[PDB]
């Protein structure tokens, strides 16, 4: 299928940096993959909209027609990031804002939300510092973007992966976690 | 006391607008307020840190120096803003990750987070589309920024102000809306003060 892997970290030998190696290095063969490397795409996250650019026309922006378009290819949306303050790291957000934008990824019904974007699968891997006990206790985590966007915009299924305590672990569990992760994507 | 009013929408003609309108006009003028629209500031939002410019180093970063002073003053916070999918529009998320860094906000203890924003207390108005019963169930909707890094700074109190099926009630009961935002901002006050 098509792959698009959206990345967001602003260091080339972060530890995300390294989860989206094994990722891209034990991707089938079969699948035709995409690297969005949104850091080193110098995306642009601020949503603008006002009375003479208007907020209906959001779809038709022209700077964000690239990225409309990766995501339209796609069969299967991998997104990489940090927990950063409980979520998506800004750049991020600001790439869901801008380009998940209504008569797009969605259009408003009588009540609630249509997802566009029906045919569409993803998966998201995020690494914190949170202790897994402490999980259910938490908002947010990655849970935003599976269960309040991905998935009302008609992305189905959405696996989770987190990562926790991940800065207190040793080397050695880390890599386990990689492991875990190049697995994980040659069982796509 | 010493008011920051952060407020994030990038329509001037905005009903956020007006919410910001309402909270400067109503603020007792014994008060020392400061507004820092994000918006017209151009903030950049996004947090930069490789081997050369270390997170460690977070902290000092010139270009936010401004705003480090701006949270320090501050004895209040008052953040303005629209919930865009369930919680703050990237800019704002940005200003927190840029601008709440460790060594400023925060640092780390044996064990947890000791906060060093203590002293001071925040006000949170969001709007959105979404109905006022489903807010104990849905992710977030403010509750990140109130529960899981104000608090956490050691900002206390904070008070979160959800103003709900903003788009859907009639222009009569957002007039009402701004009211209550207008009573609220006017009961501000330094213990046994009155509002000038
Ligand atoms: C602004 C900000 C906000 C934060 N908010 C939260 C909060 O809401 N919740 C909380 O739980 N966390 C919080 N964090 C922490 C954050 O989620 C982590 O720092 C992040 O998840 C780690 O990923 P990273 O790639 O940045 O790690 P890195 O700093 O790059 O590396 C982390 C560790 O992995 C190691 N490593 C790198 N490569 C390898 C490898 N090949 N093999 C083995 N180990 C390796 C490193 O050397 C290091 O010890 C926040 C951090 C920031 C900067
Ligand atoms: C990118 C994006 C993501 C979104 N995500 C979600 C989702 O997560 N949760 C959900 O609930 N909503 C969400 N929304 C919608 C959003 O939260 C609302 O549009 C917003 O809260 C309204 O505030 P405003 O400043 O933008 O309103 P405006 O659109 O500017 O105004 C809203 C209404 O109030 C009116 N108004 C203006 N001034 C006055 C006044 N002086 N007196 C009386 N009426 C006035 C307007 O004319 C209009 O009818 C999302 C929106 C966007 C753009």
């Amino acid at each position: 299928m098509k792959i698009l892997i959206v990345y967001t970290h602003p260091n080339p030998t972060s530890f995300n940096a390294e989860i989206l190696k094994q990722v891209q290095t034990n991707l089938s063969k079969e699948h035709t993959v995409s690297t969005l490397d949104l850091y080193a795409e110098h995306f642009d996250p601020v949503l603008q909209f006002n009375e003479t650019h208007k907020r209906r026309d959001l779809a038709k922006v022209a700077e964000m027609e690239k990225y409309r378009d990766l995501v339209t290819w796609a069969d299967h949306l991998i997104f990489i990031f940090p927990i950063w303050w409980s979520g998506m790291p800004a750049i991020l957000k600001g790439f869901i804002d801008r380009v998940f934008v209504a008569d797009f990824a969605y259009s408003y019904k009588k009540v609630g939300l249509e997802g566009h974007l029906q045919g569409k699968s993803a998966w998201i891997i995020t690494t914190h510092n949170t202790p897994s006990f402490a999980m259910p206790f938490v908002q947010d985590y990655g849970k935003v973007l599976k269960k309040q966007i991905l998935k009302p915009c008609a992305i189905s299924p959405v696996k989770l992966t987190e990562l926790t305590s991940i800065e207190k672990i040793s080397d050695d569990e880390r890599q386990k976690l990689l492991h875990k992760v190049a697995q994980i994507t040659r069982n796509i």
